[PDB]
Order: C-alpha cells, then structure tokens, then sequence
C-alpha cells in the first residue's frame, strides 16, 4: 500500500479520417492561376441531296 | 431372464459454448494496474493570407 500507481498501457486512439471524395483530385503543376474548359456543340448530320 | 442389465453406450454431451466477442480481446502482459488512452483534438485547416 505505498507504492506509487503505475501504468499497465497508455494508448493513442488514432482514426484515419478520409475524404470520400479523393478519388476524384487530379493534380496539377501549381502554375498559373485559370482553369478553363470547353467543349464542342452539336451539329446534327443532315440529309445530302443531289440538286 | 437372470442377467443384470448392461449398458450400450455412454454419451457425454459436450457443447462447446463460445463468446461472441473473443475477436475483440487483446492480450496485456498483467503488468501495472491503470491503462490511460488519449486522441488528438480537431484543428481544422485554416486559410493562409500574405498580409
């Protein structure tokens, strides 16, 4: 009854948060500053005649 | 009709009962008395301004 307590285990509970979404992150080179995009609009195939 | 009466078999039933949390059991070594755990507390990412 006169010893000081002592410690059997001290343990970091450490949980790996992880971002759903990080499959989708490119990565870029961190140069420049605008991204920009653009696509093509239809144009729909038309009959040909011979007139 | 004079013959004592003789056993065909005995049968010891033996069920073998099983803790459904076995799998979380760690093994310590029975070493000291108080186990302690920690985290680490939340600091969220913060903006990084030049001025």
């Amino acid at each position: 009854k006169y010893l000081f307590p002592k410690i059997n285990e001290t343990l970091l509970i450490d949980i790996a948060l992880g971002n759903r979404f990080n499959w989708l992150a490119k990565e870029q080179d961190f140069i420049g500053q605008y991204s920009e995009e653009y696509v093509i609009m239809d144009t729909v195939p038309i009959n040909m005649d011979l007139s």
